[PDB]
């Protein structure tokens, strides 16, 4: 039975889901029914037909009425910010994605269940009260037919998650620190401007801006052997798109630069296929936009000295994460 | 008489207006008693103290409980997105500068009043239910006592007006047609996203993108003579401050290059004086950052074929604006 | 007749004269047989593989030995910085495509046909001595078969003389000045550092720059009828492609927006067909990113007061101009 | 006896060099008497009084004849590019400054002392024959008056060094691995085009790009007690300034957040004061533009799991390393 999904928030993420789905083929049992977002109709199909990160959208959109219609499927748009007031149950919703980056918690997620929806998927780190935190390619397995409102972690968790988990198997980590140097997203501002990150007020386009991400110690709620071994923040830095994660860690054994390449390339060409890619080309980060992995190790980067390893791993965050989000979709309803 | 001021936005403009009081010496009569804004007095001294586009401010920052502390001169912060709530009676204010981008019609803006205020200057277009459009250096000579809700224009209008008089004045203009090259500002996005206008949807970081602007055809405004003479458009490209106008029109006589020149160089050094300036030298956008005067007529840009001339001017839409609402807020409490 | 082709100066122009002809399906009766540049054969397929403004190449580029292959086309890489050594001669060489900026008069594109090639094609516009400048579309029946060095003028003028040619028809131009909103170019810098040109000299990233362009009163060169009635200069501002004519001239009789739009949609449509295009949707300057089209006029932004009209075009200043160098070269081996 | 000095490469380095000197008040007993680039006087005294970077120049600069008059005193330009037909002799030149890029060993920057000149220092890493590598505050002590060609390393490794150095002493390193993120350079391209590292080939403006970087192994010439020890590479990210070292390391022993940040406190107070800075405020990279210290280190940033600490450093690429190169040539010319 298809599911019937709906995307609340048509922004880089939610739209780039939609994108996605259908640019794959609806590879994914899924029909989007519905969208909310601001905007009248004649802009969120302006926005998906015409993207500056991702160019121009390979299928064909039109508006009709209240809807917009994608290769030839009629979508309904709506736009109401009160999540509890759409219209879910009328449309027989089994999956909201909320993308908005307003209702990140179980109690402000679950407005959506009172509207009618059957599930929700956060596409972002969730509160504590979440039912479940998913890296997709890791621990979709922990999904259970009773879990209503789940996480689908962050862009950076998806890409270290898939990067450390065939290390700790096959050397094991005592501990790690991470950087990931990270494009601006629209949270940020283009001119310095009130926020509530002091260092977020600060103009995106000019700087290299530090910020805290959980992304590192969130690794724990997806592999749990690895709970309280990372730790890590941000640099913010002026690219539209693609961000690189950083880490480096003690290893409990010594090692070398050709091993730890060697164990990524299995894992990418064996159980992390998709997921996490093996790339020994001289490439920067536009290389990599539109690419929908997870995690795309760079050989070429890896570093080793005794027991203290850095390995690098560049990430559409975009791309990469919406392509996710429609796998999670499907594991949650499918979950038994 | 001093004037009592407050600023409600304390964001690009609002605090430029601030620092250019403090930079200049306080030379007008007025004292900045409150501003208003979304943040807490820490954020808002933060911001203060350390800006992308301008550096670092000169002067010291503190806070003491719900004030900011500017040079020694204590300012109440206030967060309270409705104008009609904020103590403006009790605090004595003579004139709020509204620089929130939220009121911009005498309607809206007049809650300030409600307030207790006496006066309000928009720091931008206002609708046309305001009591004045003033560029100051042009028509503050209309201003009236009995006003109370007066719009200080654009930053492009202050721009082109000053432009185009002294042009008038001895060539005359038939008609006119004006593309002004602009920073981005906040109201734009960092990568596509839901906007009212359909290309400042689009990454400001990324593109030119075209908006429309009435700042041509609001010469008409301050210069009734010039009304339906001059019509025009916006071009936002990715630079965080300064912008060019680039004005074409037909004189209503044959003129020369250097007769232009002539006729703006006099201007700048007597009746139009730092408020319009004449510049010779081969520089670019950055060059004028800082810079407080309206109007930076560049020389070296000068195009005449005949009855056709081009004429472009710079201007630090930030710096040049907050400056000329302080002279406003002057001339505005002086009207008799 | 396949007109054997060599690219000498293998940069921005240079790889993407070849980008086109192998995407558009070597639609053009031509073959590519060698490139040269200061790099060996790996570093020029690595910059043909992957390109940051048009994303990664379609077909499949290897390297054996001298040669870089293309879509199973062989091509001989050579790095020789003086074109009288280059082997054209025992290539077979028809056109030599002189991209790389240095050999811009006959006298120096001359070294070409000393090497052994018949004819050769500047990718900018000529010296005085070269003995035609060719726009596609407008002028290229003033070719004849002794020709031997031309011009195929500069990004600018191709897009500027489709706009104006049925205007002058339609309406008449007596006069014409023109600003031209440009991304920047490998001749600018990244931050402030020594140029011919001073205001070159600054930071193209963080700048509007003025500089000096002949584009405008190359239209002469293209169309004779408008020598000496228009002129203009550019802006270069921090995009990485794509650019903006923006053309303010007054017509001989009086008009209005409409008309003005609807000269230039019939032109599209018929005689400029491909070369110029009609656009009518609200987009920004990288939404025509990769469109090969000499100039894309858009009719949202044309404004008309009595005479005085402004038009404006956009153009991929890469990809329009690459391509209309492969129709030249055509033309010009076609010559009688 | 004052130090007569001249800058061979008036680029960003040597210009802000003078810009150093005259703006500090000539502290150090050094004139510069010549300059050396490949444009004419009026070139090169624009580019003092005008910087995108660093905004104007505080001091006046004139032309006179072939002579740059900066705050009163002449100073002699010259265009030659080859180091043995400079006239270092005629001037009498103690210590030639040579920030050209293209004479880093001590053969090639040897020409210079055949021109003349008494000694030179290199304003980058040296090949291995230079005489010494200094990194002002750490180890100018090994200077020696036979020394006649030294290095003055990298921006990368006299931010380094004096970070690392306190925290052996009292932590000690068993090993690290550095990642900087860096500001484009010179060097880069805005648009892809040839260039030997075939990531720095790749657009500056657009991308996140990794390269190969010397200065953790070089941070072992200047303490031979850390040779070895350190491994790492650098991203050159999209800004024209200031730029981040991101050190991680195993401690000897176990240690915190608070006692990390306590031994770099007391360094910046005592041994290294004025190399090395402490922050505790929220700030972004533009905040150190001009900031003279070759290390601002950051402890908002620091972490500490166990063993493994990364602590991060801000430095301005340009202002810090212009200020040192002032420093080590007092050094040099004092050294016994
Ligand atoms: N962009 C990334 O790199 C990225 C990656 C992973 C996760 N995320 C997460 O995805 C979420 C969305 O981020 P984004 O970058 O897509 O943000 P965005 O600002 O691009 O998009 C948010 C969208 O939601 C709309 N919106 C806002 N409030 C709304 C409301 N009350 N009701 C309906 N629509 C509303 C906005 O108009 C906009 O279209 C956030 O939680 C973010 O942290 C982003
Ligand atoms: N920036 C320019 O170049 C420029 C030039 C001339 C005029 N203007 C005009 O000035 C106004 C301000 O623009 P800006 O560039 O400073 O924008 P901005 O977004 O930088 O500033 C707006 C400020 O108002 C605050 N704010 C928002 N809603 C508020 C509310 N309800 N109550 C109190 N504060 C609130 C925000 O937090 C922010 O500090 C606009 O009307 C704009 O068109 C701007
Ligand atoms: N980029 C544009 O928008 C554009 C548009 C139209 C015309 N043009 C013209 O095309 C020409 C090239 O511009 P570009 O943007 O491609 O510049 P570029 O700097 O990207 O490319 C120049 C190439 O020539 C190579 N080169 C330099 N000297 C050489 C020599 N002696 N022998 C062989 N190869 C050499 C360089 O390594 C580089 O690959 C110029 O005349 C320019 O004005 C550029
Ligand atoms: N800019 C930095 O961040 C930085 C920091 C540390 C070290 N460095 C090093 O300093 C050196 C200079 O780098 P930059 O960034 O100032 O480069 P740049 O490209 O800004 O400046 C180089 C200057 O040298 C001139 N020049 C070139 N050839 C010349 C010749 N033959 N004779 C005289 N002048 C000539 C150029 O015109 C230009 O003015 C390099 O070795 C670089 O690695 C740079
Ligand atoms: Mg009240
Ligand atoms: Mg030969
Ligand atoms: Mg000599």
């Amino acid at each position: 039975m298809t599911i019937r999904v709906v995307i609340n928030g048509y922004g880089r993420i939610g739209r780039n889901i939609l994108r996605a789905h259908y640019e794959n083929g609806k590879k994914h049992d899924i029909e989007i029914v519905a969208i909310n977002d601001l905007g009248d109709p004649k802009t969120n199909a302006h926005l998906t037909r015409f993207d500056t990160a991702h160019g121009k959208f390979p299928g064909t959109v039109t508006v009709d009425g209240d809807y917009m219609v994608v290769n030839g499927d009629k979508i309904r748009v709506l736009a109401n910010r009160n999540p509890a007031e759409l219209p879910w149950g009328e449309l027989g919703v089994d999956v909201v994605l909320e993308c908005t980056g307003f209702f990140t918690s179980k109690e402000k997620a679950g407005a959506h269940l009172k509207g009618g929806a059957k599930k929700v998927i956060i596409s972002a780190p969730g509160g504590k009260d979440v039912d479940a935190t998913i890296v997709f390619g890791v621990n979709q397995n922990v999904l259970k037919a009773e879990h209503t409102v789940i996480s689908n972690a962050s862009c950076t968790t998806n890409c270290l998650a898939p990067l450390v988990k065939p290390l700790h198997d096959k050397l094991g980590v005592e501990t790690g620190l991470m950087t990931t140097v990270h494009a601006y997203t629209n949270d940020q501002v283009l001119t310095d401007v009130y926020h509530e990150d002091l260092r977020r007020a600060r103009s995106a386009t000019m700087s290299m801006i530090p910020t805290k991400t959980g992304a590192a110690a969130a690794v724990g709620l997806v592999l749990p052997e690895l709970n309280g071994k990372l730790d890590g923040f941000a640099i913010r830095v002026p690219t539209i798109n693609v961000s690189l994660v950083d880490l480096s860690f003690v290893a409990k054994r010594d090692t070398t630069v050709e091993e730890v390449n060697s164990i990524l390339q299995a894992a990418a060409e064996g159980e992390l296929k998709d997921i996490l890619t093996y790339n020994t080309e001289p490439l920067v980060s536009i290389d990599f936009n539109h690419n929908p992995a997870s995690s795309n190790f760079d050989a070429t980067l890896t570093k080793v000295s005794g027991k203290l390893v850095k390995v690098s791993s560049w990430y559409d965050n975009e791309w990469g994460f919406s392509n996710r989000m429609l796998d999670t979709t499907v594991a949650l309803m499918s979950a038994k």
